[PDB]
């Protein structure tokens, strides 16, 4: 670990986990493309069990980008296509409002107001369905962002429909595999327990509950290590072999919507580089990145550019987490706490952390 | 050349040739990823000189697939973005019905109507600039699809303006060249012009006539062994070592509109494969080809599909092209003919021995 990286990373990570009160957190730099990995606490507080390099974190929200990938995957594959309605892989959505709702609306939360969580009295597929079918929106669809599980998660569903594959077996076989992300889980196996992190919520060691569309949404439990072969992967997405991946990430990447300063793409979220911290920032506050705001498409959509701040947060009940890179210098970092802390907080440390190179 | 190369080939052009009256032709086959050349007749009858794998065909229209590519380069380039508008790059071009025209609409001809034709009273940039402030549309961007030079050519004039470079030096430097197109012209130069063929007219010997915007709309002169690796190229793009000209080649076969069973691409046409010839080869009659017709709009695109059909038909006063390939199959194939000669005979021609195999 060069010395500068190092000592970014303690300037900037001890206080936060000291502020904060993070019991676990692990930090990887991608620095000019190599990775350089940074851990401190406790996964498991009362059995002492420190964070390692094979920790699993809850990754939360930050599940999206795979959700993104593996549809871009998908497309890529011509199994499906953005421009399709929804309709066309559920059917038995005969709701008029289903109209012009597309993959895309469904992807990009723009589909006019679906809900950010699926309620939790829907259990079956069934259930499932008469959520979708009697819920009305509010906007035309492709006018307004509304960030919601219930919206990408079912754009996961569908995704894999085609491929005759469940969510997570496609997952699996078109993603973690190929990019040996060997300690990627929707489920963690029993072989994995060990290394599987309590989260922490009011000081109660927490797993993220089950629910509708959750392996779609936030289902994803990952290790810094992977982690950071994720950020390599999308940062050059060139050199990955198969064509579809290859494909994928950069359309998960591509800028279908603007909405203030920022580029909707597929599961990613995306600046022009170089960013002001602020809008970063504070834009980071659920207060804004929860709202509904009125967006731009994208006529046609603008294909991955290098020189962009791409990044995403996520949290479940007792993890925070938070990915962040610029492609055009081949650096970028990624942070797992087994705590749910501020945005803000998260994106700040990355903004100085990356600032300084 | 496997036999039934030969077979297909012969049988088919041979006659082809007797039919239309065509005084030299060359042929290329795309066959499982390599090439096979057929030649006959003469370049230049009075000299007695035939028709050789080095000699030099006017494209015409074909020319438009080079200008797609180049035109998806510069996107690939983060240099132009097909969503913005035509002022942005001609500032000029003040008058209000400019105003919603996108690039897109420029390279797709979906402006609302712009004239095939740029008129030949029509020399300066100024007459250039005259000629655009005074056109009123017929419909609103992004509505119908009206085959235009006058469009594609504006676009191919404009989304060089930011690389700084001539329409042909970026053409030159930024596709030719690195795909090896040795035999490959805007204009012929000197030492070419031996090896360059005539034009046929009502038995004139004839060569493409200067216009505005030529080059961009049909100002390309080629072999067939160029248009050979061009083939290849386009078949496997992403066998392409410039990966902007490799990204280029799939934003040129992306699917922007579709009217009928048709989609338009940068330059390029598809459609899916398998095909229906006779939406094919009756499509080709510039009855259909150069009417308006109603495009529906694909939102977002939908990214270069492998099992299409592509292809492009070309013409100048004394030359008729044409070139399809299917991607799916590594098979595709490139008429030169030193003489126009009706396009429905062209894509029969055509499918016949592509459908062959």
């Amino acid at each position: 670990a060069p010395q500068q990286i190092n000592d970014i990373v303690h300037r900037t990570i001890t206080p936060l986990i000291e502020q904060q009160k993070i019991p676990g957190m692990a930090v990887a730099v991608i620095y000019q493309g190599k990775p350089y990995y940074f851990t401190w606490g406790y996964a498991d507080i009362a059995k002492k069990q420190p964070v390692t390099q094979q920790t699993l974190f809850e990754l939360g929200s930050v599940s999206k980008t795979f959700t993104g990938v593996l549809g871009g995957d998908a497309i890529a594959r011509g199994e499906i296509k953005l421009s399709d309605p929804t309709t066309k892989y559920w059917p038995e959505l005969t709701a008029k409002q289903w109209n012009g709702i597309t993959l895309l609306h469904l992807a990009t939360y723009t589909a006019g107001g679906l809900p950010l969580q699926v309620p939790d009295e829907v259990k079956s597929s069934s259930d499932l369905l008469r959520f979708y079918q009697n819920w009305q929106p509010a906007w035309a669809p492709g006018t307004q962002r509304l960030y919601a599980n219930s919206s990408i998660g079912l754009f996961g569903a569908l995704a894999v429909k085609p491929s005759g594959l469940s969510f997570e077996q496609a997952m699996q076989t078109r993603v973690f595999q190929p990019l040996k992300l060997n300690h990627t889980w929707i489920n963690v196996p029993p072989a994995e327990e060990k290394n599987y992190a309590w989260g922490y919520r009011e000081g109660k060691a927490v797993h993220v509950s089950p629910g509708a569309l959750d392996a779609e949404a936030y289902g994803v439990k990952s290790t810094i290590e992977d982690m950071a072969r994720w950020v390599q992967s999308n940062l050059k997405p060139l050199d990955i072999n198969e064509k579809t991946l290859q494909q994928g990430i950069q359309l998960a990447q591509s800028r279908y919507w603007q909405t203030g300063d920022m580029y909707q793409g597929l599961g990613w979220e995306m600046l022009d580089w170089p960013v002001n911290p602020d809008s970063i920032i504070n834009g980071s506050d659920n207060k804004i990145a929860l709202a509904a705001r009125p967006v731009k498409a994208i006529t046609p959509p603008t294909p991955a550019v290098r020189a962009s701040w791409v990044h995403k947060t996520g949290a479940t009940g007792g993890f925070g987490s938070y990915v962040a890179f610029i492609p055009e210098k081949e650096l970028g970092i990624v942070m797992l706490a087994n705590k749910n802390y501020p945005n803000p907080a998260r994106v700040d440390a990355a903004w100085q952390i990356l600032n300084a190179l």
